[PDB]
C-alpha cells in the first residue's frame, strides 16, 4: 500500500527483493561511494534496504527505488527520510539520492527529486525539506541548488553519527520551504 510516483521517465516505487543485487553492486562501486566513509559489502547494503523498508512501513514514504520504464528495472533511489538525529535542524525531512553511474548526466536524479519534492509539498504538505552533503561532493550539492534549495554557510555542521575528528564530519545544509518550491 505504498503510493508509487511517476515522472516523465521515472517510476518511484517500493523496493523489491530483486533490487538488492543491483543496489549491492552500486554500494560496492567506489565511484558511487566516493564521498562516504567506505564501500559497503552485501550485508551492509542489505541492512540499508532493511532501514528503507522500515521507513516506508512506519511513514508511508521513504527513499523510493527508481525504475526507468522502457529501459531498466532499478537505477538507484531518490526520496524522503525523516531527520531525527541530534542536529540543529532536526526534526525535519531530508531528501537524498544515489544513482548507478551509467545513469549520471541525464537529469534523472533531478527528475526523481522534483517528483519526490512535489510529493513532499503537494501530498504530505510538509513545511520544508532539507538536504546535506560534504563540500567535495559537488555533483550532490550542485543538484540541491539546481532544484532551488539554498544554503547558509553559517549552518555548516559536524555529523553527529561520525567521530568528532572524523575526516568527513563536516557537512553543508541546503533547505527548501513550501513557498520557495511553489515559486519555482
Ligand atoms: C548525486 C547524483 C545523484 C547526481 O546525479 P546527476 O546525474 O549528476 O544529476 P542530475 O540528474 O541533476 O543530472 C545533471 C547532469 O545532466 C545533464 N542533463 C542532461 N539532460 C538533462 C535534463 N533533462 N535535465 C537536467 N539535466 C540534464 C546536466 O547538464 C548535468 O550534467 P553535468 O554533471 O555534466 O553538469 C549522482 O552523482 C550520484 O548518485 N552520486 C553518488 C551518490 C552520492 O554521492 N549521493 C549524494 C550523497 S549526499
Amino acid at each position: 500500500a505504498i503510493s508509487e510516483l511517476h515522472g516523465p521517465r521515472l517510476l518511484l516505487r517500493a523496493w523489491r527483493d530483486s533490487d538488492r543485487e543491483a543496489f549491492a553492486e552500486m554500494c560496492a562501486d567506489p565511484q558511487v561511494m566516493e564521498f562516504f566513509p567506505s564501500v559497503l559489502d552485501r550485508a551492509q547494503s542489505d541492512a540499508l534496504v532493511d532501514r528503507v523498508q522500515a521507513h516506508f512501513a512506519e511513514r508511508g514514504y521513504g527513499p523510493w527505488a527508481l525504475e526507468l520504464p522502457g529501459e531498466a528495472a532499478f537505477i538507484g533511489f531518490t526520496g524522503l527520510f525523516d531527520v531525527t538525529m541530534d542536529v540543529h535542524f532536526a526534526p525535519t525531512v531530508e531528501i537524498g539520492w544515489r544513482l548507478a553511474p551509467a545513469y549520471w548526466g541525464r537529469g534523472l536524479a533531478r527528475e526523481a527529486a522534483e517528483t519526490a519534492l512535489d510529493f513532499a509539498f503537494e501530498r504530505l504538505r510538509l513545511p520544508e525539506v532539507v538536504a546535506f552533503t560534504t563540500p567535495p561532493n559537488r555533483r550532490s550539492w550542485g543538484l540541491m541548488e539546481r532544484l532551488g534549495m539554498r544554503r547558509d554557510p553559517a549552518e555548516d555542521f559536524d555529523h553527529p553519527l561520525l567521530a568528532a575528528d572524523h575526516p568527513m564530519r563536516r557537512h553543508i545544509l541546503y533547505r527548501v520551504d513550501a513557498a520557495r518550491w511553489a515559486e519555482r
